[PDB]
């Protein structure tokens, strides 16, 4: 595959990614280091300067919630996970997400990436 | 904003974009030229080699459906549009999508990008 012709030029693709109207995040390695985050992501979690750092290292408080257990499973097994209405902590929100593995040409897993959707309105609509 | 530090390095971001588990597409200019498409996009529309070309020029049959009317409105006005269960043609499918404008530093619109979701199962479930 010629990436420039079939996906797009790297700079252009990044500019589109940045602006996609959905929370997008890419992670690399066993320690889930941030490699790509967009504006909808950075607005969802404004406490940041994330690229290059392990997810645990920038969000130390999220150990108990085990978002990290689920990320490790995806990275170790290659099995994608979807979740609905996973709750979080303010500075009470609910999230749908799909996490998939990223494989190299050799079939090994280099990382995971996610799409996240904020569905708090649907849940808080529990009157 | 330092893009490498806040979004990610251009190559890395493109690799994550490619693998996002959602149909993603970026367009540029008035003629909606393809600048970025991912694997979920290219699987959704396999009749391709799209990057660099106007949407009308690669999909000449879609003039009547006026997906192009809606793309022009977003590009001209800056008003985002969302659609539900817009139908298409086989080689009978239904699509949710969100299209937004992309603004330059000067506030002018350079293009649009979309996220598309295939919701045919929900609709074909009209027994």
């Amino acid at each position: 595959m010629d990436w420039d012709k079939t996906v797009g030029a790297a700079e252009d693709v990044r500019r589109i990614f940045e602006h996609i109207p959905a929370i997008l995040v890419g992670l690399e390695g066993p320690d889930h280091r941030f490699v790509a985050v967009n504006a909808a992501y950075r607005g969802f979690s404004p406490l940041l300067d994330t690229v290059g750092q392990p997810a645990r290292e920038v969000y130390p408080e999220l150990e108990g919630q085990q978002i990290y257990e689920m990320l490790d499973r995806v990275y170790q097994t290659g099995e994608p996970q979807s979740g609905s209405e996973w709750r979080l902590q303010t500075d009470e929100r609910y999230f749908d997400f799909v996490v998939t593995p990223r494989r190299r040409a050799d079939g090994s897993i280099e990382g995971v990436q996610l799409i996240v959707d904020d569905v708090t309105s649907r849940v808080r609509a529990r009157q």
